[PDB]
């Protein structure tokens, strides 16, 4: 077992970016499309049914791949869906430069998302449940290239700011960059049967998950806390236009994505120590400390940590975190398991993983 050149691992992490880039993008876009529905209004809306159609067919979809990823084959799968989105995303562009009322952009909007979550969903699942298959560096691969796509977008949007350029034209560059990644992905997912490492690790739901249920509900519980408070609360901090976006994105999305690929060469506590559930409890001190930073305006609730300084040493910690810990469970979930079945646990874990994500999402609201 020779990982040649990295290959194999390197494509993982690519496969990876493609999971979370293109949606991410579209995340990054979301003021351009509240800018042109401007043009109970469908604005104010925009982002509870965005959260609705996305979070719903991930879930759905994610659940139907955990119990039927067996059944239809793992190229068909991948590709598949990596195409869906990738002709989504070209629509998306393309709708940029056409003429449309704000109630069928809208609309077309909600229906591409949808399209979008569901696709990506059972690509992201497929992918998790692959891995499995292959040691932990190579899940941790995975989360690596996640990040990564986190810290694109977050830079992305830095630019897009500076630059000065039309909340359309950066949309529009927003979404052929995801196309040209998606079609880079697809490239580098082909790249795979030609690599000898990949070929050697290629060659009841109810028990699966009662073995990893302790790692399932802890990355479960991660992305329940961290969607909870990021980003619907925190972009809401004030110093004490480039104060939220450096302060919250991009430290969330470095230190995440740091964390994530920490996992890679460093895997402590391991996939048996109770440490790992207990520090993932622990993430629950980041509610009180992040809810009592400078948010304005403020009702409710005071500011104990008025300097900016709390606010960033509490985000940079909060997102290693999140993290570290996920992707150590993402990793163990998988090898607490026997190999036959490590392909559905990881499926499984892709699940609950979304569902932290959706929890999170009803949390913040
Ligand atoms: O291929 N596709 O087009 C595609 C693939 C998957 C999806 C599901 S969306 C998703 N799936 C996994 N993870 C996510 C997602 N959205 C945010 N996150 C993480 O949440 C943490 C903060 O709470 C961050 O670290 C993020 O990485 C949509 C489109």
């Amino acid at each position: 077992p020779q990982d040649r050149y990295k290959a194999v691992w390197l494509i993982f992490f690519m496969l990876g970016l493609g999971t979370l880039l293109p949606w991410n993008f579209f995340m990054t876009a979301t003021q351009y499309f509240t800018n042109r529905l401007d043009m109970n209004s469908l604005s104010a809306i925009f982002n509870n049914v965005m959260t609705l159609c996305a979070m719903l067919p991930l879930l759905l979809f994610t659940y139907l791949n955990s119990f039927l990823h067996q059944r239809i084959p793992q190229s068909v799968r991948i590709l598949g869906s990596l195409v869906a989105i990738l002709l989504v995303f070209l629509i998306t562009a393309i709708l940029v430069k056409v003429q449309l009322d704000a109630l069928p952009f809208f609309v077309i909007t909600m229906i591409k998302i949808v399209l979008i979550n569901s696709f990506g969903a059972i690509l992201q699942g497929s992918l998790f449940g692959l891995a499995g298959l292959f040691p932990a560096s190579y899940t941790a691969a995975i989360m690596s290239g996640q990040g990564l796509a986190g810290f694109f977008a977050s830079v992305a949007m830095i630019c897009a700011i500076a630059s000065g350029s039309e909340l359309s034209e950066s949309a529009f560059g927003y979404f052929i960059t995801a196309c040209a990644v998606i079609i880079l992905t697809i490239i580098c997912y082909l790249g795979l049967p030609r690599l000898e490492f990949y070929r050697y690790y290629q060659q009841s739901i109810k028990a699966i998950l009662k073995k990893i249920s302790v790692l399932a509900f802890s990355v479960c519980f991660i992305f329940t806390i961290t969607i909870g408070m990021f980003p619907a609360v925190t972009v809401e901090v004030k110093s004490s236009r480039y104060f939220i976006p450096v302060s919250c994105f991009l430290t969330f999305n470095i230190f995440d994505w740091l964390g994530r690929s920490l996992t890679a060469v460093f895997m402590w506590p391991g996939k048996d120590s109770r440490w790992l559930p207990s520090l993932v409890l622990a993430r629950l001190v980041f509610v009180p400390l992040l809810l009592l930073c400078n948010i304005k305006p403020r009702r409710y609730l005071t500011v104990v940590f008025e300097h900016d300084a709390w606010f960033i040493f509490f985000m940079a910690a909060f997102a290693f975190s999140n993290g570290y810990l996920a992707s150590l469970c993402m990793c163990f979930g998988p090898k607490k398991v026997k190999p036959a079945e490590a392909e559905t646990a990881g499926a499984i874990m892709a699940f609950f993983l979304c569902l932290g994500l959706a929890l999170g999402a009803v949390f913040s609201f």
